[PDB]
């Protein structure tokens, strides 16, 4: 399989973060290319369960999905893909750049990851676990959809998280959820409550209002995502027009304010 590489010439550099699976690094791939390396734990998880999410990334090719580079398919197993300087999106909001994100530059990061859901879509395949947390971010706010080792409940459809309908639908309800975590710099959603509480006030006809400084009209977006029935919600494609072109066609009168 020509995506395999020899072990020794990938260079782990700088360590970005732990979990159940194993590390993530920043490296050099060849010696000339700056890259980002995962590694699977051996003793730790499935190591025929790993491969499938690489599969997927062998598959699936766009300028907004997040690259497969090459592969070490033996354990210990190691998977390259591009370099995202930036990190998770959910820190990028949190931290110290979050707090100059204005709307024009959090509409157009919306944008971006819309026109990979689209390309999903497209595709016919599903992400299962669309949020903040599984974008990154390059330089020049360049956002990218990434992790599809599934394909949360305050991301989760209802029919998704009760009945285990996940379609391309689910995903725009999710995608829902993550215009809140982009308008609110990256706070979790439904403050101050508990799963349970969601899934009983969501199916009740609760949904999260107007953040602070939000234009009602991007909210009316999020309410659109998250209609009961997943075939009134709009498509990705829609969802990419509609962001791209927000401050021509939608809000060409917007100013901007305190936080947004
Ligand atoms: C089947 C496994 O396919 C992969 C392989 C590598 C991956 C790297 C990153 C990644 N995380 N981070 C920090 C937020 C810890 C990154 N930072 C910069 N670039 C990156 N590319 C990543 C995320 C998901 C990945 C999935």
């Amino acid at each position: 399989d020509a995506w395999e590489i020899p072990r020794e010439s990938l260079r782990l550099e700088v360590k970005l973060g732990q979990g159940c699976f194993g590390e993530v690094w920043m490296g050099t791939w060849n010696g000339t290319t700056r890259v980002a390396i995962k590694t699977l734990k051996p003793g730790t998880m499935s190591p025929e369960a790993f491969l499938q999410e690489a599969q997927v990334m062998k598959k699936l090719r766009h300028e907004k999905l997040v690259q497969l580079y090459a592969v070490v398919s033996e354990e210990p197993i190691y998977i390259v893909t591009e370099y995202m300087s930036k990190g998770s999106l959910l820190d990028f909001l949190k931290g110290e750049m979050g707090k100059y994100l204005r709307l024009p530059q959090l509409v157009d990061m919306a944008a971006q990851i819309a026109s990979g859901m689209a390309y999903v879509e497209r595709m016919n395949y599903v992400h299962r676990d669309l949020r903040a947390a599984n974008i990154l971010v390059g330089e020049n706010l360049v956002c990218k959809v990434a992790d599809f080792g599934l394909a949360p409940i305050k991301w989760t459809a209802p029919e998704a998280a009760l009945y285990g309908r996940f379609t391309i639908k689910s995903d725009v309800w999710s995608f829902g959820i993550l215009l809140t975590e982009l308008t609110t710099k990256g706070r979790v959603p439904y403050p101050g409550m508990v799963n349970r509480e969601v899934l009983d006030q969501v199916e009740r006809g609760y949904r999260m209002p107007c953040p602070p400084e939000c234009p009602e009209s991007l909210h009316d977006l999020m309410c659109q995502c998250w209609r009961k029935d997943p075939e009134e919600r709009p498509t990705f494609e829609y969802l990419q027009a509609f962001l791209e072109d927000y401050f021509t066609s939608t809000e060409p009168q917007y100013q901007p304010g305190e936080n947004l």
